[PDB]
């Protein structure tokens, strides 16, 4: 089971670990890289092309501004290819948002939200899960784990209060 | 391989149809049916968490307005979910795709474009290729073909011209 | 007389803790906890079917980004329910906002400014005070206070002149 | 029990009978008249300075463009008041909905979605109940119904398929 | 000649300052006052009602979020009123602009930019110089010093350059 | 007294002959004709410079898109600008709002809604109102009748009710 | 001197036929073909890097939804590319337009209004009216023409009236 | 070869200087100066008039908020003008980008995305280039580099990994 990761500049790398670092959380082997649309066009061809030949499963493709890597990407393989909309300083990641997610019929990206590779890396995993038991076991065991948590914030809030939660916080 | 198309209303239908559409086009067992978020809170719940059980791989949720209902199924399974977001006629579906796509940290939306349900099915079968060789090929297959379409297309306007493409047309 | 102000995060606490302020500036007796609609959502069922029986009147929920809380929440009791749009870095709460207003015909939710959880309390004691006087005597008693507040400050503003109302405050 | 539906312009008073048809429904005493923040201000004042007086527990306001009327009712009246933004030609009720739900801190407006006078009734209806068992039973069993009635639809797109369904639709 | 600058919340007093600022520059008598549409609805109306009576021709209202002061008082008064929308923290003053500047037929409000009450103060005084030939005079002259300034700057850069220029400023 | 009403494109006049009907309605003299910004910009130039020296004492003017006809007017004469944003089929009039609404410091239109040159009508005749008594007074009466015009609907309403009031609207 | 129009979908062609009727109205040549980024990503490579050879000197290019082909061809070719967003039937063409205007540093493209092809035919024969001064001399004529349009426009309404004039328009 | 560029305010030229560094990366002959559409409309249109004679051949216009100056120099000159429009504080640059980029049909500007004056210079020089071999081969090699910086940086993260690419960084 392997995950591409790819971003157009890496100025978008403090974004885009956050997937990374869930795979990893996941035990779930990737490679994360640079590809731009727009300056190293041949570059995205070629990597979108031999994906699938190299044991890549699912792409993660991280864009902002008038982002085209993720849909330029899935134009090229018949892998799935999700997008993660890099936040603008000028429009917040709307431009982004639209960019990819606004895909015209034929080719689908799985887009998430504006910023959130966390979320691109954990839907990378729940579509490697219904290949492999192992990573689906490793979702399930997540979702659980993210109740156990806010269960017991809830019951701390419940015991000390507001006020105290947030000087504690 | 099975995927579930659900959607809240049955205003839904005409728009989520073409999820059904190309996953027949593809030859993929489907089951399409209503489940309100709202209106059918326990249903949508028990649908939920009982999918993986019955065989079911992907899930493609349409939803209009304060759209719920992908979100809120991503939130019980452990498979993958599709959101369409269905138009509407005050916001245009921009309601819609924030409600679906903006899914915060933990639980993810595979969000594809605003009545955009052809792409959720062609997602869903990239997703399922990956598990099923000959549904590969099939979405392979599929994208040669929307090429070649594309050049038969391109080779016609070349040969007649716009004003006679338009005309017939 | 009994409110429930609910979030799905601690990261909300900041904000919805100005529900409860208000709502002890009237005397109101409520409970404030942590309901993740993604993360929690058997929780957020039980706590919704529940807080009747247990003599909740009034729920406040708060939410950020595809903020499904609320309306979830409303889906389930026939109790009034009002949303907290919770301010998000990216879309500044305008996700949360069409997530909570925009819900189709059926299941209201009554709907307050992006991070305005003190609106939130205050509307809450207007419902509550239909049928308790003490409490609509405090929410008319409160409404001649914030009068009697902008009239001293009007007063001080013509007296001292604006430059002087400035370099004091 | 009784509510005051207002709106400023007879242009409301298609969207604005919604919330007097679930009323009926419901079997809660209503008046429907016209009320127009620019047009008869010292009426607006009158309006909502006498509500509580006369009975009235619930005011249900619709209002298009710059919208005032809800926020304007809300400022006077310490009663719950519920705004409708309805759909302007040009911004299709986006100014209308900002012009309501941003209420600053202060004076709450129970904000539903643009257009959506039907939820301004059911809410209306919600609050009533916690006083009036009897319209809390209503709106339970208006729950109920509107459950059965997609269970039903389910169980038809089930048994016919979407082709069928659509062209009996 | 004289101008009335009002606003709801002492909050709005830095940006409402500076249509001050730019009446004393103008030799243009005005007072400064808080009416708050929300919180002194009498206070409002009665302010509006009068300010003809008072010498006042010309009113310039400032107003934040769901922004009703400068329609209602328009709604009251046939001066002409100049509506300011106030920047919100979460919509960057597009719900203040919106709820201003789509004042429905039969009642206007004069809207400038967002935040731009000195545009408030200048677009008065062109209002008074109708009547006023002193005040027009003084408009023009305001708009020649204007061009005059300008042409000084671009002296300057094309002089010193790009780099000094900024190294300077 | 007299009003200078202009539009770039023929288009507009649909929009923008509303503004006559009002001043017609008042006896308030005008002319009305075409000057484009970006086809005939020395026209426009022309127009503005002399408009004053001919007796204009206000300017209304229309335009949609990306439109500067508006501010340009008031760029070069002192007389008080009035900007009617027109509705475009592509953005709805948003991007004529903000072309026009959005004046940077210094020189100010008066904005009013999309598409409502009936209210920049109105606004003419309040800023006339100041310096001609005469005009002043049609003013008050057209607020009086509109008044008087919804408390006949109001009654209407009340004495027929919905039903009837919509089967004969 | 030569133009290439390219678009994604013939459902583009009625907008994009309007550059191509510009051209031809100032004797310019040019080719107007298909090209879809994402169902032809090889075909639209070559064109791109070929274009230069073949002798154009500047493509328009018309994309809807998430609109790449501008960008993309941009990456590719040093030759100036102008995008025209086309509109679509969800949000207008917004998408549209941030997917072509908001290029990161590095690669641009020439953005013109949303649906507006005629001013990418207009500015693609101002960029050739720089080498070109036969085609300088022919955009200078078409201003000039534009501007009689105008001026004869004016001159009618000026002399039969808008009442008239809506009535043979 | 020259360029002219021009903006309304001193306030716009740390972005605009980005395409004066641009440009002299590339030895263009340019000017930069101040040129405000609104403050010194005179100057503007005499700018425009006079630019071809002068031997300016492209002209990059920068404005921000209700931005006029591209558009109006594009009615003026034949000449190519590229706009950049320039960050707001409130509206983030939208209200600049929609007054720049949405010209009606006639008068193009070339419109490039919000503060970004590099690519107003990279597009100066590739509409240059078609005139001016050396011009042609300067973008042609920045291409070149820029894919060339992309590939090391893409090595660098491959090689080291991403905490260590981000330490440094």
């Amino acid at each position: 089971p392997r995950v591409g990761i790819i971003m157009g500049s890496d100025s978008d790398l403090p974004v885009m670990k956050q997937a990374a670092e869930i795979l990893e959380e996941f035990g779930i082997d990737y490679e994360i890289t640079i590809v731009s649309a727009h300056r190293t066009p041949d570059r995205m061809f070629e990597y979108a092309k031999n994906a699938e030949e190299r044991g890549i499963e699912v792409i993660i493709a991280g864009a902002g501004g008038a982002a085209h890597l993720p849909g330029m990407v899935a134009s090229i393989t018949h892998l799935p290819v999700i997008g993660v909309p890099v936040k603008t300083s000028t429009l917040n990641g709307l431009d982004s948002l639209f960019s990819i997610v606004q895909m015209p019929g034929g080719v689908p990206v799985a887009t998430v939200a504006i910023n959130n590779a966390k979320n691109a890396g954990i839907l990378a995993a729940s579509i490697l899960g219904i290949k492999y038991p192992e990573i689906a076991r490793k979702v399930k065991e997540y979702k659980e784990r993210m109740k156990r948590e806010v269960l017991e914030k809830a019951q701390r809030l419940e015991q000390i209060g507001y006020k105290e939660y947030l000087n504690q916080k």
